[PDB]
């Protein structure tokens, strides 16, 4: 029984009716931005390798209007937020930069603006609505970021490129949330395309669509409702030693290392920065496979693929977890499921699942049944990317 | 001098203004498409082979209004579009289909509505305004086939992907224009992004976004500011041309040939035919090598390939005509420039050089005066697709 995936419609018209009560008058403007599940590609976007995102029909909506006074007036109904989940702070100046502060959810639009590259950029009253489950590892905050982003170009249009203003989003993740993260989930929810995946070269920046028209193809993701203690933590360390081993190998990154070279190496790291770095040049590698697997329709190369995935991530990078790992066992279980494994950061969120489209129904029961604490479902397909709204 | 290449806000206003004073009100709904050149791998798309276009900043802009009466009302100001200049028509139904008349430029709306996939269709008012150069190469036709798509979507909203889209309005030249194009026009209108060009595998219909991002480098369109008789005429006849050869070959076409495999069956092909199948496989094969070339960032290597494409359509495919040719020639000899080439169907229209920024200049003053006739030139830097304007 997978979970009603709200269409923008229903989005919209809370977006506007909270505004409306916020603010005494209807939104000018309005954009949305969705989430995204990574298909296999994992802790390779900051060590300039290739992910395989789509983006998804869960998505942030942001309502708003100029203002005359030079201030931002936020409110956010997501049930989830910290609180307040009303803020108003002043625009960042030559005088004066905002700061990271709480409540955490406001850092991700404090920081677009910040770094925002076009000026001069009016105050603003808006509203933000979302049907991404908050940090459970479908990209929340990127999809709050790029909304922002996406608003702000409604108040005063940029001029460079896509990859810039995904580059903006990141630098707001940064240094207003501290989440050293790389570019896959802001480039995603800015350039997807529904009906596609993308393949995304995180050196170079080169995008390519890979279809998904097939009816008979399911994805599935399945959210464990669980978020242990370490993407604050544990995340950045892993960053840190990814980029130590690079270092130390006299490598730019370890998208330029392979395996043999790695291996001769051995000496020059630590076993566990090994580990590591071995995850990370193996995912390249599966990704472009798995990328090429997808396009000629071989799902099950591609499942095979993911699940070597998910054991690279649970043993050699370690950021896996009992819950996702059971997840993934249950539905491997499956007939009819070519692949399983953890998506996101880690730690808890969610797994993917590539399956026959009839399967899904069984898929669901089981997965639920072996699973100890109560998993969430989507049925998801491949969507759009940001847009504006015209009111 | 290179022409001014008016930008989004003055064509909007431009077009608001002649439909304010010709349907009595503000246009409610709003969009732009570009138009295009090709870099290289020309009269291979509709031999399902690789192209490598980027959008222009030269576009049309549509502004309209739903009606309630079931016609639809044009009106383009467009100084050269054939007379009227304003029209209108009900809209086709299930008894009663549009048909190819005149005005021609009309019939590239009348085809989109014909195939336009979705229901019900209102009738609207709409003006038409552009600064492509109509038939001057750059795919004026398509950037209005894929305006007036873009535009039927905001009155009633389409269900399939983007590739679905280029196909109808390519299915709307067929029927409505006589012109028997492949997608490469309108899948670059739809899918172009500032700063990159559009690698388009025709066969798969995959497509990879390529980044030009070196600033000490320029793309310099000339128009010759002919057309010979042939658009209308050789073009049909090349592409049956290709097709009797793949057919005579056991090939579905002449992307399954290989070129030393062609080279080795000339006995099973017309002398003519061979030479226009070397030119289509060969040109693949730069296209392949092109698109690598500009991932290495090796810009020279990139231009001897372009230069290569011009021999091959002037000789082997003879689409070339003296105009173009000694623009070709006289661009090759201005130092910093690297390649350069005809675009688009040929028989007119313009060259697409590849140049350091810095000998522009001099490229446009020796290039006027080494041509016959009149020349003008566009620096234009890739561009953005399809998009709608919130009025
Ligand atoms: C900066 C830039 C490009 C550009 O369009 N940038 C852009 C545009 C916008 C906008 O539309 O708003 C916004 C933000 N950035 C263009 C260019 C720039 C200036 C005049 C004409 C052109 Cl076409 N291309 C290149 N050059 C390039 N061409 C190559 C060819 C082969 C190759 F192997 C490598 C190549 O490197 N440099
Ligand atoms: C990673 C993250 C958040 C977070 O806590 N980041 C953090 C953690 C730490 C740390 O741990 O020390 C330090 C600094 N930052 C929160 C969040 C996550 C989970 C529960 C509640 C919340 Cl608030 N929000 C988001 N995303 C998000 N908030 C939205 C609100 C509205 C909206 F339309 C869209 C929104 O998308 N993602
Ligand atoms: C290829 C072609 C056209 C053409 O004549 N096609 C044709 C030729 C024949 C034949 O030859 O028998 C038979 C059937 N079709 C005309 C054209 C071409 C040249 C001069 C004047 C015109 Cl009108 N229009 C366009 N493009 C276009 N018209 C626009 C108008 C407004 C607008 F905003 C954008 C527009 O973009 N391109
Ligand atoms: O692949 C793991 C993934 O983890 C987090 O989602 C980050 O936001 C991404 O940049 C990426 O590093
Ligand atoms: O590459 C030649 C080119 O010629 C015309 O512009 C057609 O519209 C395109 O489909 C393509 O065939
Ligand atoms: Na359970
Ligand atoms: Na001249």
């Amino acid at each position: 029984a997978a979970l009603r995936q709200p269409q923008v419609a229903e989005l919209l018209a809370e977006a506007r009716r909270a505004f409306r009560e916020e603010f005494g008058a209807e939104p000018e403007l309005a954009v949305s931005a969705p989430g995204r599940v990574n298909l296999i590609g994992e802790h390779t976007d900051y060590n300039q390798g290739l992910v395989l995102p789509m983006a998804l029909e869960l998505m942030t909506v942001l309502v708003g209007s100029p203002r005359k006074d030079g201030l931002v007036s936020l409110l956010t109904t997501s049930e989830g937020a910290d609180e307040p989940q009303r803020l108003q702070f002043p625009l960042p100046t030559a005088q004066r930069s905002l700061e990271p502060g709480t409540p955490r959810w406001a850092n991700y639009v404090k920081g677009v603006i910040q770094y925002y590259p076009a000026a001069p950029l009016p105050g603003f009253s808006a509203v933000v609505v979302s049907s991404v489950p908050l940090g459970g590892g479908l990209s929340s905050s990127a999809s709050l970021e790029v909304a922002t982003y996406t608003f702000l170009q409604q108040l005063c249009p940029d001029s460079g490129t896509i990859a810039a203003r995904a580059q903006v989003c990141q630098q707001a993740e940064h240094s207003f949330a501290g989440m050293p993260c790389g570019i896959m989930d802001q480039f995603i929810s800015l350039m997807g395309q529904k009906g596609h995946a993308l393949l995304i070269d995180c050196r170079s920046l080169e995008t390519s669509l890979v279809p998904l028209s097939d009816p008979k193809l399911a994805v599935l993701i399945t959210n464990s409702n669980v978020r242990h203690s370490l993407a604050s933590s544990e995340y950045p360390v892993r960053r840190r030693q990814c980029e130590e081993v690079a270092r130390a190998l006299g490598a730019a990154s370890l998208r330029e290392v392979q395996l043999e070279e790695l291996e001769a190496a051995r000496d020059l790291v630590s076993k566990e920065g090994f580990r590591r770095a071995r995850h990370v040049v193996g995912e390249i590698r599966r990704t472009a496979q798995a990328a090429a697997a997808l396009r000629r329709g071989d799902y099950r190369a591609f499942g095979r693929l993911m699940v070597e995935s998910h054991r690279s991530l649970r043993d050699d990078y370690e950021v896996s977890c009992p819950e996702l790992d059971q997840l993934v066992e249950a539905a491997l279980a499956v007939p009819g499921v070519y692949g399983s494994r953890m998506t996101g950061g880690g730690f808890g969120g969610c797994t993917v699942t590539l399956l026959e489209a009839s399967a899904a129904p069984h898929a669901m029961r089981h997965i639920q049944e072996h699973y100890g604490g109560t998993a969430t479902f989507y049925l998801s397909q491949a969507a759009d990317g940001a847009k504006v709204l015209c009111l």
